[PDB]
């Protein structure tokens, strides 16, 4: 079981490079089900989340792999196997972006129902629901969400009663290949759903919307295959942002995408923090000033993204004031909080609002990560708190963070992964 050993008191400043977007890589590998041609994808993240669809790809056919440039080439040409099976499903709930595609193109998909998650109830019922609506038959046997289509699926128009950025991209999916127009009222309108769009629109698709709550489907027969470089990880980005902001540092974001952060950037500054946005990059300096607390609450993009509210909550534990974080996206996603009182914070829970007291300085200690995302707050809060932290179970920021010591290291955090 690797831990992180953390020593901080130290202001983190200089340069780090931005890869792509995870949860854009994701929903396009899936997307790549339905290619009939090669496909090159750059800048895809190196982290075990890449590393798990790629396993699950294979098991149905698809030959991919990263190369020494450490582009991933991929031949969806000759899939044979249609069923994600639930001892990959089960290591990450995302794989059921396999079932749309695998319908969609070869009409019959097979993928074990995600389980239990712990940051909140995540049923996958809006997927299910839009795919029966383009026409699938679904059945849920033995533990496993069976679809099945006697012909190509047919276009119409649906409305997703509740924003979801993985319902959004479930259907869009599966649109392309139905027959005539399909038009997603109320869909998510995440970067990375444009991003998945336009790989889409590459390889033959014909979707326009795509960022916004209407996104309009233009069925074809069959998709062919595109090289196509994914967008900017807008969370890493943020993640770094709250690096310097944390620390009064000064952190140079490279290969970024301007306009995928306003809600961050904006509470960076309302934070007091000075932020250079460029076309290809964003600079925060935090001019060696403690943050002043702000108030949070998380939404749909573009509204504040809850991917980013751990990390800002440890802006706020450090900040001068009190603040009111509300997380409205998934109701259990405080987890770091009670760690982070471990290390010196305060703050109360009530629901799914946390009211934080900022204090000066956090003191290390253990702690442990069970968030993929969230949990990078409190890496963060090694870096600047007293003494010694030590991170358990980092396992968890591996699946969502790429080389996290070393862009850490490089912007002069002393952290150290060890065992035991
Ligand atoms: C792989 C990936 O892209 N995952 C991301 C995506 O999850 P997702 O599940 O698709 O997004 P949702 O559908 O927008 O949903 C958010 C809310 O919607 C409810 N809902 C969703 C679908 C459905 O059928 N029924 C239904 O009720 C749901 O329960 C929740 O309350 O969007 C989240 C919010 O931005 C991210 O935190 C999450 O990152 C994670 C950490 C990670 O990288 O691992």
């Amino acid at each position: 079981m690797d831990k992180f050993r953390v020593y901080g008191q130290s202001r983190l400043s200089g340069s780090v490079n931005i890869s792509g977007a995870k949860n854009a890589a994701l929903p396009i590998l899936f997307a790549a089900i339905l290619a009939t041609e090669p496909v090159k994808l750059t800048n895809v993240p190196e982290l075990k989340d890449i590393e798990t669809t790629l396993k699950i790809l294979r098991q149905l056919g698809v030959v991919v792999d990263r190369d020494a440039t450490g582009a991933v080439l991929l031949d969806a040409s000759n899939i044979n196997h249609f069923t994600a099976p639930y001892e990959l499903v089960k290591t990450m709930r995302a794989s059921i972006w396999a079932l749309a595609p695998l319908v969609a193109r070869f009409h019959q998909g097979q993928v074990s129902l995600p389980g239990g998650c712990s940051i909140g109830a995540r049923p996958v019922d809006l997927h299910i629901s839009g795919l029966e609506k383009l026409g699938a038959d679904i059945v849920l046997e033995e533990g496993y969400v069976k679809a099945q289509v006697s012909d190509r699926l047919v276009g119409t128009r649906i409305v997703i009663e509740k924003v979801s950025v993985g319902a959004t991209l479930s259907i869009m999916m599966a649109a392309t290949l139905a027959k005539g127009t399909t038009v997603i009222e109320n869909a998510a309108r995440e970067p990375e759903i444009v991003d998945t769009a336009d790989f889409l629109n590459k390889m033959g698709a014909k979707i326009t919307g795509a960022g916004s709550a209407h996104i309009t489907i233009e069925g074809v027969e069959r998709l062919t295959g595109c090289e196509h470089s994914v967008v900017p990880d807008r969370i890493e980005t943020g993640t770094f942002l709250i690096a310097a902001a944390i620390s009064g540092g000064c952190v140079v974001c490279q290969n970024t995408k301007a306009d995928t952060l306003d809600a961050v950037i904006d509470k960076l500054r309302e934070a007091g923090a000075q932020v250079d946005v460029t076309e290809n990059s964003i600079t925060l300096d935090m001019l060696g000033n403690r943050p002043k607390a702000v108030n949070i609450r998380t939404a749909p993009h573009p509204g504040f993204p809850t991917d980013m509210q751990a990390q800002f909550t440890l802006l706020n534990m450090v900040a001068e004031g009190t603040s009111i974080i509300t997380e409205t996206i998934f109701e259990n996603r405080f987890m770091h909080i009670p760690e982070l009182i471990r290390m010196g914070g305060k703050a109360e829970i009530e629901g799914n609002t946390a009211v934080c007291h900022g204090v000066e300085q956090l003191s290390g200690t253990e702690v442990i990560a069970t968030d993929l995302r969230a949990s990078i707050s409190l890496v963060l809060a090694g870096c600047i708190a007293t003494g010694e932290t030590i991170v358990d179970r980092i396992y968890h920021i591996d699946r969502g963070y790429e080389h996290i010591e070393d862009k850490l290291r490089g912007l002069g955090a002393k952290i150290e992964r060890f065992s035991g």
